[PDB]
This record gives structure tokens, C-alpha cells and sequence, in this order.
């Protein structure tokens, strides 16, 4: 197997693969399921309407307390059942609030001057020097080179499409404390502007219009550990990752600031991260929503960082998944809340959720996220049950690669099974190996 | 070959009725007798301090190291940047200090703990007591959590600190390096982790250590002393970090408590050798198979059940008895070539264990010169195996390398 012949054989030319209308606008981020007032609350077990994240916390502790590792699925004893969710929870550690949402707070600072490694740092002045290195080429390969050193499976550069940045962030007021976030979430668009540097004001977030470039990060999730979706463990791999996704912008971002550049980092927040990862070439969009890649399918966390530090757009890339989900639908069908639809693209949104103006899979993401709270989880069914999750997907003919149209005909076993670090598989992990070469044409 | 080289259990340093818990204002990063050291001008200042002057002054020279020309000023920058950024999540070089910041010895204010308080898993009492279901569960955890190894000892206390370097409580992090003070370590009996004014209380109950190893690159470790193997270091302190503290949350969740440490609390080499991933070797480190001397260590401290792993023979200390190739290279000759004694060369060796005796502060004093960490005994050393062919050549996530990834794998059966 070869990744990267793969990625050579399906590049388009250039151009956002993304199909759009003169509906098309900016999108709140309020509107998300996790966020609007029409989605946020849902019942527990016992009918009463709360946070959805405090009714999924009802329904983990009723699962513990009978030996269950999700719905209905008894786990081998209580003890099981507590570690699932130990895991889970703890695999949270360098995530705010389920997302790392709020721009310029907390992990997602939109400077380095505070950070107590840029203080650390100071006297040697990296921050301060002015780049000693412009040329886009040399600059793509250092930036990426940086972005597998801070955890990224895959990595890839597009031109900011500012389409797919929110028009208005979820945030909290600078002088909220922690403890107080969830209670004082505000409203502050993103906005565009002449300035040097991206800042924030009390009415505005500003973004520089030098800011020419996204950096998109694929963050590989454990195979084994999703395919137990929708119970504990596929949780715990979600989870992981998203603390993996924080240490990357943070990394990343320090890295483009010492090298004479500014970099703004969002993990869940600033945009919509499957439209950039299809600009910049990591993969497809897909009938679930999520971008498929050819080396994870959908089982891959992403988030993105953005900057004017020259660079290199990569190629879109085109390995059939559209045609593939036309006929597939098995997602749909799995769906335990058949929030997927089985239609065709359109234009149009389903609801509020969902921005119009672009062509795309519609999908209820208010009934995806209602099956949260019943099952206890994060769900993942869908991306468990995708066949580009499989890792054995890619036959070579003799001539070129393909993909093996056959593959679209407990959690014991997990935990005494096979891991490695950071639950990568040692087996497939070639497939990630990096030189210039694909670095940088 | 961990198996075939297994020994029978029992710690396997040797040491005599000299012996006594070491204060970690001794070691040369910290002691007053070795911390100032001259820069390039002549100006003496903090070593670390005088080490930046120098990585200034090879940027501005484009070089990536001491004599050592980069292919252009670029290049230079770059790595030096690239080492910066993967300190990020490592406070003042290494994280020592006790219960501050990253290193907090209870959840209880931590923003995931907040976040998750409606569950209770850090007030419920553990459903698990079993030693062989705790060893299996904790081990997937670590492995999740970023090691590339793991290990677990019983707690010896001759290896932790007598006292730690830290600061007080509620100095802010600018003024962190100039208000540094020395507090004891104390075991008592308590039910928690807990710090007083006067003291770092660690519970009796605290019965087991868990030992991660974090890989470095290779790669970027033989590019020793220059830019490049600084860079390898800086990320892996991150990891450690992100593994102490993902470790003791998960800990913390099980119902038992968890003391992350990184660089601070105790003498990672002795844990690791008692937790068996490895043998103390003649440049001091722990040599591993997998890895050699090539990885970085950890580890976390608990009351959790936990089945003691066996110390390891592989044959390290017959093979440095003899090969003296550390020494030969050191770039400041303060590795020995003679036989291990019971006995320091200085303040800041720990006597009464028999060990390869190295001088520690001639091996600080080469870092100001060099503008870096050196590590090139690391480089050199039989058991690990220019800047723009690093730059342009094999990479992976973590700079892990595929091609001995496997070498990691774990089933139950490995993990206990
Ligand atoms: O983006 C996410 C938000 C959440 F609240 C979750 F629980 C989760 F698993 C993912
Ligand atoms: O343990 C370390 C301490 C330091 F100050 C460094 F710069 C490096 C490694
Ligand atoms: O000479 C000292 C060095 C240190 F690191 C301290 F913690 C301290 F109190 C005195
Ligand atoms: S399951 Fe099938 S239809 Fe759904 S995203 Fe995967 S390939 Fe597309
Ligand atoms: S996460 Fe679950 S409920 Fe949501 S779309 Fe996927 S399968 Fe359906
Ligand atoms: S790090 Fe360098 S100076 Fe220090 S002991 Fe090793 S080779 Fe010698
Ligand atoms: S270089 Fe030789 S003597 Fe030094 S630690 Fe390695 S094997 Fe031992």
C-alpha cells in the first residue's frame, strides 16, 4: 500500500471543490445543535428537560450503576462500566466545554503574548524577529514538518474561504471566570479588517485581511474503539482526540509566531473544519456530513489553524466518495435516530442547523444530537459503520489503485485487546509516513 | 525479548547504609554553585539564559549549532523555533515544581473535573479493587494517554526528593523563576495528597509508581548537540505533561488519587529501573530495548491496586563495562570511564547506590556553549539505533517511525 501514490492518482485541479448558490451566507455559529435554543435541552430517562450534556450525564450514570457500557449493552461488571466512562471523561482534560468553542479564551488564544512559553521564551525574541523566511515552498515544508512533530496524522493547506468562517462566534465575556462560562455565553462576530494583527475588541473579533491561508489537521481516532459506537469506548476515543486537536493548535500556533508570523488557533470553533479540510485536500465531503479520507475514512478528528504565513495550497482530492455515497446509504440506514437522509443533495437546508446555499447531504442534526442524551455517548454509529472505516478499503489492479467495491455489500474484547500509543495501529501507520516530497510540489 | 529477559522481582540497585533521599536543589539546572554560567560576550547570567544569547547569535550567523553553518539563515530560525514551540505545554523546563500549574495533586479545580462534577467519578468509591483488572485497565489508559512505554513499581522512597524546588502557592507565573524556594516531601498518614504551608504531604497509602516512556525521534536526536535534537527533546516534555495529567484524571475517575511529576518529585531513571523498562547505563540514563537510552520519562504516583512489573537483564551493564563510546564523544568529558562506586563525584550525585559516577555540572557547562541540550551520548550510543536532510526527510505523527511501531503493540497478555 502506497498513501501517497493514492493521493497523487485522485488531486484535481485547482479550485474549491464545494458547490455553491447566491443563498449562500455566513453562518451563526449559535445555530448548531450544541448551541441553539430549539436543540440544547432535551429529556432524560426520567422525562425532566435539561442541558443536553447534563440528560447524557443521567443516562451515564444509570448505566454505570447497572453494569452497562451504553444502551441496553451490559457490560461485564460495574467495574467495566465505571472505566469506560473514567476514560471518557478523562480524555477531556485540554478541552473547554466540549469543543474548545470560544475564540481567544482559555486554550484557543489568539496571541502568544501571555503564554507562559512565549514569557519563557521572550529574551530570545522569536515572536519579535521578522520572518527570515518568506518563500512559500520552504515555509510549507517547515509548517508541516511542525504539524506531524504536534500530533497530526494528516495535514493539509488551503486559501481561507471565508464562507465557511462563522459570522458570529459563541463566546464568553473576557472577565467571566471558568466556573461562570456556561452561564454567560455571548454573541461576537468575526470580522475582517485592515489591521496587523488578529484581535479581539469588546464588540468584534478581528481577523487581519492578510490572513491568506488555513492549516487543516486530521486527527486520527482508534478503529477498534469507535466500532463499539454508540456505547463508552467509541466516547473515550472522541474524547482523547479532542485534547490531541488542542496540544496541535497550540503547538502550531507557537510554532508560525516564532517563525515571524501571527496564528490564530479553533479547534471546534472560528468555522466549519470539514468544508476547510475539503478545500485543502484531506478528503471528501459525504451523505454522513463528515469529510471521508482516503487514509480514515470519516474516523478522524480535525481542526485547523489560520495565518499569513505564505504557503503552498494543496490539491483537492477526488477518490469517488460522492459516487459512492449516491448508492450506499448505509449510514442512513444505521442511524439510530435517522437523522441521515437517503435523498439527494441539494441546496437547501433541513433546518435551522444546516447552512443553505451550498451542495451537500441535508441532514436533522436536531434528532442526531437528541439520541445523545438516550444513549449515554457521542453515538459515532454512523462513522463506526461507514465502510471507508474499514482499513483494508484500497486494491491495486495492476495499473492504479481502486477501492474494493465488496466492502459495500464486545468492549471486554477492547480493553484486553490491541493499542498502541495514542491508539494509532502500528499496522496502517505507514500509510502516514512524510518526506518533502508530499510535502511540497 | 521483554519476557526472555525478565529477572526475578526485587529492586536491582544496589545500595549501602549511606544512602539518604537527595534534594533537588542539588541537581546542576538548579544549584546555586552551577546555575550562572558566562554567555559568549563574558556576561555571566542564569545558564539558561546565557544558553538563549547563543541560539541569537547562531541565527544571526546562520548556523544550527556550535560551528555548525545551517544551509541559510532560515533554516537557522526554524529550528530553533520549532524547539520554542514544543515546549508549550511545559512550565520553566520541565515542570517540577509540585501541585502548581500542570501538576496539580488533586482534580478537584481542574476545568475537565468542573465539567464533569455532575457525573461524581472523582467522589465514587472505586468499583474496581483487583490489581490484575487495575494493572490492564490503567496500562490502555497510559498507552492512550501518549506513552510509548509502561511500566509500574512499588513506590521506593529513597528515589523521591527529600525536598522539591517549587514557589509559593500564589506568586504568579512572571515572577516564578526569581521567587524559587525548597519544601519538604513528607509521607504521613493522611487520606490525600495534600500541602500545607510547611509541607508536600504524600499518604503512606501511596503504595505504587507508574513509569511512561516517551520516544524521541531519531532522526532529530542524531542531528546531537545541535538544533534539532532540542526540538525532539521540547516536544516530548509537552507529552510528558499531557500524559501525567490524562493519567491522573483517569486515575482520579476510578476512584483513587494520582501525583503527576514530570521532571519533579523523584529520580525518574530509578523508578524506570524498577518498573522494568529498562537498565541505568554509563552515560546515567535508563537504556530501554526498544528505544535505548532515546526516551524520555515520567511517571505518576498512587494509591491504586496495581501488580509491580519485574525488573529487566538485558545486558546493558555488561555491554557499558566495556564500550566507553558515551564518554569518548562527550563533548565536556563528564562521563566517566572508570568503574561504578558507591560514592558521588559531587553535590550533585546522589551517594550510596552503585552507579557510573558522572559530573554533572561539567555537562550543564556545555550547554551555554552550545546554545542547546546536547543528548549527543544519546546519539551515540550503540543501543538508540545534516539539519536540512531532518528537515526534508522521513517524518510521522509524534515523530514516531513506522518502521518499528510495532514493536509497541500490546495485548492483555503483555500488560499483565
Ligand atoms: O463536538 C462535540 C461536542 C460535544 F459536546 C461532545 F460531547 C462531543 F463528543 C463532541
Ligand atoms: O530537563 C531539561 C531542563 C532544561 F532546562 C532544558 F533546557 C532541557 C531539559
Ligand atoms: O539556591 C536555590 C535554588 C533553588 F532552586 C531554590 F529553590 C532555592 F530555594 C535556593
Ligand atoms: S456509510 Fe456509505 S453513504 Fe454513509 S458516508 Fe459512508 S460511504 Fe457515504
Ligand atoms: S452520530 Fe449517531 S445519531 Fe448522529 S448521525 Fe451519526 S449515527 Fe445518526
Ligand atoms: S548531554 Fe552532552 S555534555 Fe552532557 S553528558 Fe551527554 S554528551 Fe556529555
Ligand atoms: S554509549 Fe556505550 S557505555 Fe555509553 S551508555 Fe551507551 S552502551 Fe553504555
Amino acid at each position: 500500500k502506497n498513501a501517497a501514490e493514492i493521493r497523487q492518482q485522485f488531486a484535481m485541479t485547482a479550485g474549491s471543490p464545494i458547490i455553491v448558490n447566491d443563498k449562500l451566507e455566513r453562518y451563526a455559529e449559535v445555530r448548531t445543535a450544541f448551541t441553539h435554543p430549539t436543540s440544547f435541552f432535551k429529556p432524560n430517562y426520567k422525562g425532566e428537560v435539561k442541558p443536553w450534556f447534563l440528560s447524557a450525564y443521567d443516562e451515564k450514570v444509570r448505566q454505570i450503576e447497572n453494569g452497562e457500557n451504553g444502551p441496553k449493552m451490559k457490560a461485564k461488571n460495574v467495574g467495566e462500566a465505571r472505566a469506560g466512562r473514567a476514560l471518557e471523561a478523562a480524555g477531556w482534560t485540554l478541552d473547554i466545554n466540549y469543543g474548545n468553542i470560544y475564540p481567544n479564551r482559555f486554550f484557543m488564544l489568539w496571541s502568544g503574548e501571555t503564554m507562559t512559553n512565549t514569557q519563557l521564551w521572550a529574551p530570545v525574541g522569536l515572536d519579535r524577529r521578522p520572518p527570515d523566511t518568506t518563500d512559500p515552498v520552504e515555509l510549507t515544508n517547515y509548517v508541516k514538518f511542525a504539524a506531524r512533530m504536534a500530533g497530526a496524522d494528516l495535514v493539509g493547506v488551503a486559501r481561507l474561504n471565508r464562507n465557511w468562517v462563522y459570522s458570529e462566534a459563541v463566546t464568553i465575556p473576557a472577565d467571566v471566570p471558568y466556573e461562570q462560562s456556561l452561564h454567560k455565553e455571548i454573541e461576537k462576530p468575526i470580522v475582517f479588517k485592515d489591521v496587523p494583527l488578529p484581535i479581539e475588541t469588546d464588540d468584534e473579533l478581528i481577523i487581519p485581511n492578510t490572513c491568506e491561508n488555513v492549516i487543516v489537521a486530521g486527527i486520527a481516532m482508534n478503529r477498534e474503539m469507535m466500532q463499539t459506537a454508540p456505547n463508552s469506548m467509541a466516547c473515550a476515543t472522541t474524547a482523547f482526540c479532542y485534547s490531541r486537536m488542542c496540544m496541535f493548535d497550540m503547538w502550531l500556533c507557537q510554532f508560525i509566531r516564532y517563525m515571524g508570523y501571527y496564528a490564530i488557533p479553533s479547534c471546534n470553533g472560528v468555522g466549519q473544519s470539514v468544508a476547510f479540510a475539503v478545500e485543502a485536500g484531506l478528503g471528501q465531503a459525504s451523505r454522513m456530513g463528515a469529510c471521508i479520507t482516503p487514509e480514515f475514512g470519516p474516523n478522524v478528528r480535525l481542526t485547523k489553524v489560520f495565518t499569513n504565513m505564505p504557503l503552498v495550497p494543496d490539491k483537492p482530492i477526488d477518490f469517488g466518495v460522492t459516487e459512492f455515497c449516491e448508492t450506499c446509504k448505509k449510514c442512513a440506514r444505521e442511524c439510530p435516530s435517522k437523522a441521515i437522509t437517503e435523498g439527494p443533495r441539494t441546496f437547501e437546508g433541513r433546518s435551522i442547523h444546516n447552512q443553505s446555499g451550498k451542495l451537500q447531504w441535508q441532514n436533522d442534526y436536531n434528532k442526531c444530537l437528541g439520541y445523545w442524551p438516550e444513549s449515554g455517548g457521542y453515538c459515532g454509529v454512523c462513522v463506526a459503520v461507514c465502510p471507508f472505516t474499514k482499513g483494508n478499503i484500497w486494491i491495486h489492479d495492476g495499473v492504479e489503485w481502486l477501492i474494493d467495491n465488496t466492502r459495500f455489500l464486545n468492549i471486554t474484547e477492547v480493553w484486553d485487546g490491541k493499542i498502541n500509543t495514542y491508539g494509532l495501529d502500528a499496522d496502517h501507520f505507514r500509510d502516514t509516513v512524510s518526506f518533502r516530497k508530499d510535502r511540497v510540489k
